[PDB]
RNA sequence: UGAUCCAAUAACUUGACCAACGGAACAAGUUACCCUAGGGACGCAAUCCUAUUCUAGAGUCCAUAUCAACAAUAGGGU
C-alpha cells in the first residue's frame, strides 16, 4: 500500500554562441537510483513536492565552448522498485542497490540548427511500486481466518501483513497475509485489484477457505466452500491468467465445527468431481480453467490442529519447486 | 580657409592636404647592455532560460497524483 507518483522534467540545454558558433551544454538528465535503508514514504516526506528537475546546461562562453552538461538529478528509491509510466507501462525494475535508470532526458544545447537556443528537455510522470512479494501469499475471504492462521503459525504476531514460518534448520519461509482480498473485487477493481497486483509477485499461493461456507448478508447468496473456491478461481482468471501457473495449496479452516467433518467430506467429493456441479454456476462464474491443488488440508486455528503438517507440506512443495527449477 | 621669411614678375599679382592646420626649410626604428635628472602606484530594449509566488483550464479519487495558460517579481546569456 505505497504506490507512488512523481513528476520529472529534464533541464533545458545551454544557450549557444552565435558569432563564434559555440554549442551550449546539454540539459541535466533525470535518473532514479536504488539505495537501501529508505522507503517510499521516507522519500515522500523528505520531498513533499514530488517534483524533480535536473541542472541546466551551461551556456557557450568564449573561454570555453561546447559547454559542460548540467548537473543531473538522482532520485533515491528502495530496492525491489518497479518504475512505470503514467500509462502503467513498466519503465524498469530496480532489484539491487546502485541500479540506475534514466527516466527523463535533458534538452539539447544551443546548436546552429536550433538558432543557438537551448532546446527544452523532457516532461514525464513516473509511478513507483515498492512491492516485491514474499514466497507464500495467503488468499482468503473476509473472516476466513487468514489473520488467525497467521497468528497461530507465527510464534507471536498481531492478527489485526507479513510474517515468517520458522523451521528447525533455522530456515524462514516468508508468508504474506493479505487483508481485503474481497473488497467488492468483482465490482471494485480500483482497490481490491492492488491486492492482486501485490500477490502476483508470489511463488506459491495458499487459499484459506472456511468449512462453514460464507455469506455477506442474510439477503446475499449463501456460497459454500466449493463455491468460494470457484469464485476465487474465476477472480484469478479474470485478473491474470498467468497467476494460476503458480502452485496453489488449499486449507479448509474452522475444523472445530460439529459439521466440519461432513462438510469437508462433501467438499472433497466436489473436488473429486467438479464437472458434475459446474453447471450450477452461470457462464460468467465458470472459470476458463480449473486450478489443481497439490495438497488440501483441514486445519483449525483455535485448537492448533494440522499447522505443523501444513508448514511441512509448504516446505516440501517449495523444495520440490526448487529442485524442478 | 594658412601668418613671416623666401621664390617668380617691369608692374599688378601669384605660390603651403605648412591637414601636427599660430605653421622648425629639410631627420626613422630598437635597447632585456642601457645611462641621468625627477614624479607616482551602466543601461535600455528585444528575445531564450530559471529561483520564488498567484491558476484560466485539464484530468485526480480507491491509505495513491497533480500539472499548470496569462502574469508577478528576482537573476543568467544572445
Ligand atoms: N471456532 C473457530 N473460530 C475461528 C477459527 N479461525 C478463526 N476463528 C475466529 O474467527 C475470527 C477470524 O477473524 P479474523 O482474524 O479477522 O480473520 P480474517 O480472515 O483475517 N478476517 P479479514 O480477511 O477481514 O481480515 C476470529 O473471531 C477468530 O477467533 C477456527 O478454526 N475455529
Ligand atoms: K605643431
Ligand atoms: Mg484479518
Ligand atoms: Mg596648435
Ligand atoms: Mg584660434
Ligand atoms: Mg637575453
Amino acid at each position: 500500500i505505497d504506490k507512488l507518483r512523481l513528476f520529472t522534467r529534464g533541464g533545458s540545454g545551454g544557450m549557444g554562441y552565435p558569432r563564434l558558433g559555440g554549442e551550449g551544454g546539454k540539459g541535466g538528465d533525470v535518473w532514479v537510483v536504488a539505495q537501501n535503508r529508505m522507503t517510499l514514504k521516507q522519500l515522500k516526506d523528505r520531498y513533499p513536492r514530488k517534483r524533480f528537475v535536473a541542472g541546466v546546461g551551461a551556456n557557450s562562453k568564449i573561454s570555453a565552448l561546447k559547454g559542460s552538461k548540467g548537473k543531473d538529478c538522482e532520485i533515491p528509491v528502495p530496492v525491489g522498485i518497479s518504475v512505470t509510466d503514467e500509462n502503467g507501462k513498466i519503465i524498469g525494475e530496480l532489484n539491487k542497490e546502485n541500479d540506475r535508470i534514466l527516466v527523463a532526458q535533458g534538452g539539447l544545447g544551443g546548436k546552429l540548427l536550433t538558432n543557438f537556443l537551448p532546446l527544452k528537455g523532457q516532461k514525464r510522470i513516473i509511478h513507483l511500486d515498492l512491492k516485491l512479494i514474499a514466497d507464500v501469499g495467503l488468499v482468503g475471504f473476509p473472516n476466513a481466518g487468514k489473520s488467525s492462521l497467521l497468528s497461530c503459525v507465527s510464534h507471536a504476531k498481531p492478527a489485526i501483513e507479513l510474517g515468517k514460518i520458522m523451521y528447525s534448520d533455522f530456515k524462514q519461509i516468508s508468508v504474506a497475509d493479505l487483508p481485503g482480498l474481497i473488497e467488492g473485487a468483482h465490482m471494485n477493481k480500483g482497490m481490491g485489484h492492488k491486492f492482486l497486483k501485490h500477490i502476483e509477485r508470489t511463488r506459491q499461493l495458499l487459499f484459506v477457505v472456511d468449512i462453514s461456507g460464507f455469506q455477506l448478508s442474510s439477503h446475499t447468496q449463501y456460497r459454500t466452500a466449493f463455491e468460494t473456491i470457484i469464485l476465487l478461481t474465476k477472480e484469478l482468471e479474470l485478473y491474470k491468467e498467468e497467476l494460476q501457473t503458480k502452485p496453489a495449496l488449499l486449507a479448509v479452516n474452522k475444523m472445530d465445527l460439529p459439521d466440519a467433518q461432513d462438510k469437508f467430506h462433501e467438499l472433497m467429493s466436489q473436488l473429486q468431481n467438479p464437472k458434475d456441479f459446474l453447471h450450477l454456476f452461470e457462464k460468467n462464474m465458470i472459470p476458463e480453467r480449473t486450478v489443481e491443488f497439490q495438497h488440501i488440508i483441514p486445519i483449525s486455528a483455535v485448537t492448533g490442529e494440522g499447522i505443523e503438517e501444513l508448514k511441512n507440506c509448504i516446505r516440501k512443495s517449495l523444495d520440490e519447486q526448487a529442485n524442478q527449477e
